[PDB]
């Protein structure tokens, strides 16, 4: 039995007396809420918050049997009698308290009938994991395939279709029950930990997760070449081996940014060396000269580094000395068998642990690491008696990832305070992107099952703030020889997912460049496309740092009314304006595509399709997967080069998908200097505008350039434009007022500024984008 | 009648006076001697010699009926009674005089039975043109296809089985007469003019080459960007139209240096606007900003000037102010009708004239022109009464070219010397190479006629100084509608010989990229090529501008004991290694190659031929020309790039084509900036040397790199050495003594530092190549 007492606000604060203690809650913007509990005590902070001790402005009103605390979107309901709290977005109802908070810590709220609930982030069980009962413990699941209810990186939060997401703000051991045990019953469950939550709301799914990401932190722009080609295996046994990798990218003509190396760098076997955190120089010999070697043709190098340090390790008396690892209650370094040997966990959590770890990364960076390799963050292996600065293992177990990247990003930034840090992890809490972690989906299996959950695993990662989630392209487990109809799916696939970084186990390539001739003819066009799109994706990237905006996109969210839509884990938009559908079956022959009512095109052929709601039937070939284009998509190339380096935008070409049912339509391309961690902020930037007004006897396009600039930006760039399914009645085109006849034969032959294609019902314009607005006008 | 009265040795000069006049003798080197005659009158200067006031010392011996004038290897015999003067080198008689000289000026020499003569420039006869007689008088041939006893760069000089080249050093109108009107007299003629010529001896055809280019002039480095892709036709019409074609390459993924601004640059008309020679901003409104726009691009700019003034022209009054014209006797500026108008000559033998026009090549190049195209040298147009600085049109004729390209050599080298000159005429004379010049065979028809003369022309000009000598890539003149099958053969052709410019008349696209589809597919990796063999060729214009040696070699080279090889002219060395054949006819299905004896590899299909003499029968396909490559070659590869100005070294790719019969084998690479005119004086390069060593059982490589490097020079190169043919019993590899196993399986599959794939019959091996000297061995 819970039933309030009093209440006092400041400030800006609401704070609760029950019966049972103190309850503090704070609007950490307009539209979300933060809800603590047992305020009154001595708790871990909380670590989903970007800004944790914001409180704004919010009126509170009372009456006989309520309270009301009242943000700018969202309000909190608070029924005196017996105690619970409901959540409203306008005048509707979100989400509401049943038995509230118990005591181990507990949870409870009632679902909705018909309420769909995503969440919990990486699980293999449905887009829609209501019924679904699982952990909320960070764990390896080696070889997955087609089920998981619990992995590498697991996320004490939801979004459901009412349009709210609710977060655990707890980092212990714990469980989410999702209407499983009781059909109208969300239970939250932590061994110990912080006993709060937060709920965000928003007017769409956008504006949901701009909302969350407001609060919970934006990820900064990554650098440009995080959306090149990484060379990767586990792993490159030698500086010989890995220059041969980069080598033979050169020499089988594949683009390639980054090389990246496994735990070979510090130890010559899988055990016994975890920790060295130091070049193993019996294989790698000369590594300042092979980093600068590599840095010559444009190529990164990134190296792994994982949380344990081995008894048997070169650092560990040192580690010891340092008083860097985690202890035991005893106050003795903790050490435990993990599967690379007896050793102990680099307490984050601790001054010292921190300071330690933080000079190898600067020491390893300085000689010329330009991005970092976190793995086994779970942490893999955290027995519970293991001691960090801030509380025992299944205390801050799903946190320890997190405070691992805030501790390199702030590393980096201090280092390199004009570079944008690289940081691929394995596991994090929600929050992480804001030190700027990429995320990816673990040891996945090398099964047709294994690609198959990786746009499930995605959607799920993204929609709760993690735009660069991404899997190791070919899978990474196990297998004996390799599948190759399998493996060119899932780098097919790759091309429209975050990065480019096919990895496996070394007993089987998973390079590009390392795959038989029918392979490389495949997959060399659609690499050197991944590059030639890269003002498609930049944009798209550029998009997630301002507003959260992932960079795939759900089928759901092309009708918000249609809940049915949640359940769709086949399909999924690459940006705005690509409806992909990767093929996950051998020998698929034909693909229904569920897209949303209006005109699409086919990415590859062209063809127009036309549909009021019915699926689209595509024939697959082994080349492509299939991919439609929205009408009104401004789809924009830059040439291939072979590293992000040699990046240039002095030539551009942008093809428009003109359709009537579009009578207006807009892109932008946004460019930096691919670098400049401050671009944004200082508006170091050249952002691309393009609007196109279509009506029954005209299409024109208006086009501008905003932002200061950046050095190197070009003053003019020539630019082709090609309209796709364009009228066979324009007669003229005006730029800018200049009227210009419009040829009608010999487009692909002649040097012509506009020339109309009649068997492709193709109009190419070509001409010079300067830094005035320019404006050109078809009409019939 | 003539006969010897008296002679004095001084200094190192021989002067001997006849009944009729004195005759000079003079060695310009130890295997060069000018004989002038009327040696005691006011004459024009030498125009051949690139030292012409040189005397090295000889020794002259006295007869009763001879007098002997000997260098180190060619000796003057002196016949006193009558007077006639014969050569030797050694003791094997050269050529010989028959009546001498005679007066018009004319020399009359007797012919040998049997003896081969190559020379007169560029004329379509026959490679032997003995039995030919033709006028030596620059002058267009419009149209040509497959014969032509008079074009636009005649040469007063031959090449003799005998191997002896004999110069005419006379500048005049004339004429040779290669035994046609007496089979056993060569007979030179000119109406005024310098009574002198030149022999040189060598005692191969490579010494022979070395030694004619030591007196008439080397050809000075080009800069790299000479060996690139060049967009050209007749003619942009427009900045818009130009700046488009730079953008098709850039869309279309064909490798672009060089964009070439044909007459249209200076007027909207062909008539009328010859000697404007400054922008007509109708058409090209922001010139400046073009070429910067461009050169961000790595993309120069190169504009077409021609002799001529005309008098509508807007420089006419100043020309005419300055006295910078070719003037009438009466010492008015002589104007004439030339097919563009009426308009005068400038007179680039006189002060005015040279300094005139100078300024307005450097305010040009001033603006950003980065090369100059000279055409209509021959002049085009010469009336006999045309009064230059030194004499009358006809007397200087045939060095009107020859001076301009001094004039614009010596202005580039002033105003860039750090640069080296980029200069294409139509026109010179013996020794323009030592200004830079890099001629062109004017403006061949569109036949196959056209092509299958090339190789002729190409050959001709290259064995008498011209190796950059080239053609308009698919034919210029007339047509209605593309010859396809033509033009992509003349095009493949063209990647094999010295200046890749596709140009022709606009009413048929010469670019390779406004050809349809299967042109392209067929083109664009032909053009990759080009530029991946940089490497290749760029060292074979090192050698050239080290010794004269040619980079198109004639087969005859294989075998100086068998002159009839001088007849082909069908098959040509491209470099050292690679015999090429090119097809010159429609729905040719197999060629009969003439390989010299030995063991040849088919270069796009890696097949082995073996040949003791008979010919080797291959079939053609439409996507390559035939091209053999000798056993013992290797070829070196860098990855494509769109331009040179993005050329690196830091990967290389050498192809080494091994047999038992070629014991001792020896490659070179020479690398420096691209751009240094000093690079090869300074020693400011990397030559990088290979040395192959095939015995019964080892294959051992030597590799080793000299010079003192450059700014930005590698100093490690990730190497990639394929051995083709190579035997399937090495067992193990050393390199630099530490042994290595070489792997047998999954080669293209694996980073193996050295891998045999056995059906292919190669070895692989990947290594670093840094400035220390490198040893691979390979051993059974
Ligand atoms: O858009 C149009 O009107 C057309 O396609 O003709
Ligand atoms: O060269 C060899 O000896 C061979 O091919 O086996």
């Amino acid at each position: 039995a819970v039933f309030y007492k009093e209440h006092k606000l400041r400030n800006d604060g609401l704070v609760i007396t029950t019966n049972q203690g103190n309850i503090r809650l704070q609007f950490k913007s307009e539209a979300a809420i933060e809800v603590l509990y047992r305020a009154d005590s001595k708790q871990l902070p909380s670590f989903a918050l970007a800004q944790p001790e914001s409180a704004i402005k919010a009126q509170l009103t009372e009456t006989e049997n309520h309270l009301q605390f009242s943000g700018g979107t969202l309000t909190a309901r608070i029924q005196k009698r017996p105690f619970a709290i409901s959540y409203y977005r306008d005048s509707e109802l979100l989400l509401a308290e049943e038995s509230g908070f118990q005591v181990k810590i507990n949870f409870r709220f009632y679902l909705s009938p018909g309420e769909k609930i995503l969440g919990g982030g990486q699980r293999i069980l449905g887009m829609d994991r209501r019924g679904q009962r699982f952990p909320l413990y960070n764990r390896a699941h080696y070889g997955y395939s087609d089920h998981s209810g619990q992995m590498y990186f697991g996320l004490p939060a939801i979004m459901s279709s009412k349009q709210y997401i609710l977060v655990f703000d707890n980092s212990a051991s714990g469980a989410m029950d999702i209407g499983k045990t009781e059909s109208d019953i969300l239970q939250l469950e932590a061994k110990s930990g912080r006993s709060a939550y937060i709920l965000v709301a928003g007017n769409s799914y956008p504006s949901l997760i701009e909302n969350f990401t407001q609060v919970t932190g934006r990820q900064p722009l990554p650098p440009r070449w995080a959306l090149g080609s990484f060379a990767s295996r586990f792993g490159y046994r030698s500086e010989a081996e890995t220059r041969a990798t980069v080598q033979k990218y050169k020499t089988e003509d594949f683009p390639l940014d980054t090389i990246v190396l496994d735990l070979y760098w510090f130890g010559k076997d899988i055990k016994g060396h975890m920790g060295n955190l130091d070049w193993d120089k019996e294989n790698f010999p000369t590594p300042l000269d092979m980093m600068a070697d590599f840095k010559q043709q444009g190529v990164k190098t990134v190296l792994i580094t994982e949380p344990f340090v081995l008894t048997s390790s070169k650092r560990w008396d040192d580690a010891v000395k340092a008083k860097a690892l985690a202890k035991d209650p005893q106050g003795q370094p903790k050490a435990f068998e993990l599967y690379f040997g007896n050793g102990g966990i680099i307490d984050v959590f601790s001054k010292e642990g921190s300071r330690w770890f933080s000079s190898i990364y600067k020491d390893l960076s300085k000689q010329g690491v330009a991005g970092w390799w976190g793995d086994l963050g779970e942490p893999e292996m955290h027995p519970e008696d293991t001691q960090h600065a801030i509380g025992d293992a299944d205390t801050v177990h799903n946190a320890y990832g997190h405070r691992w990247a805030e501790m390199l990003y702030q590393q980096q930034l201090d280092q390199f305070p004009e570079l944008r840090p690289f940081i691929m992890m394995r596991a994090g809490f929600v929050g992480s992107q804001r030190y700027g972690m990429i995320p990816w989906t673990g040891d996945v299996s090398r099964t047709w099952g294994g690609l198959a959950s990786q746009v499930e695993l995605a959607l799920q990662m993204s929609l709760l703030g993690f735009g660069y989630i991404h899997s190791d392209l070919g899978g990474f487990a196990d297998g004996e020889t390799l599948d190759k109809e399998m493996y060119i799916r899932w780098l097919q696939y790759g091309v429209f997912q975050p990065v480019y970084r096919p990895h496996g186990q070394d007993h089987i390539p998973s390079e590009p460049v390392f795959q038989d001739e029918e392979t490389k003819a495949i997959l060399r066009p659609l690499v050197k496309l991944r590059y030639r799109m890269l003002p498609y994706i930049y944009t798209a990237a550029y998009q997630n740092t301002l507003t959260g905006m992932p960079l795939m996109r759900p089928l759901f969210f092309s009708d918000e009314k249609n809940p049915a839509l949640i359940d769709n884990k086949t399909s999924y938009f690459w940006g705005d304006s690509l409806l992909v559908t990767p093929i996950t079956q051998a020998g698929v022959e034909s693909v229904s595509i569920p897209a949303p009512k209006g005109v699409w095109f086919d990415f590859w052929k062209d063809t127009r399709y036309q549909t009021d709601g019915a699926p689209l039937t595509l024939p697959t070939d082994l080349h492509t997967i299939p991919v439609l284009v929205k009408a009104g998509a401004f789809m924009p190339y830059v040439p291939a080069v072979s590293t992000t380096e040699d990046y240039r935008s002095d030539s551009l070409e942008i093809h428009y998908y003109a359709d009537a049912s579009v009578p207006l339509a807009q892109g932008e391309i946004f460019e930096d200097d691919g670098k400049d961690p401050n671009s944004i902020k200082r508006n170091q930037f050249d952002l691309l505008t393009l609007q196109a007004t279509h009506t029954d006897n005209q299409l024109h396009f208006q086009l501008a350039r905003t932002g200061k600039g950046y050095r190197g930006m070009p003053e003019r760039r020539a630019t082709t434009l090609v309209i796709h399914n364009a009228s066979d009645q324009y007669q003229h085109l005006d730029i800018n007022g200049k009227t210009i006849a419009i040829a009608q034969a010999d487009c692909a032959s002649t040097p012509a500024l506009a020339c109309y294609d009649q068997e492709r019902r193709q109009l190419q314009l070509v001409f010079t984008w300067g830094r005035e607005a320019l404006n050109l006008r078809l009409h019939k």
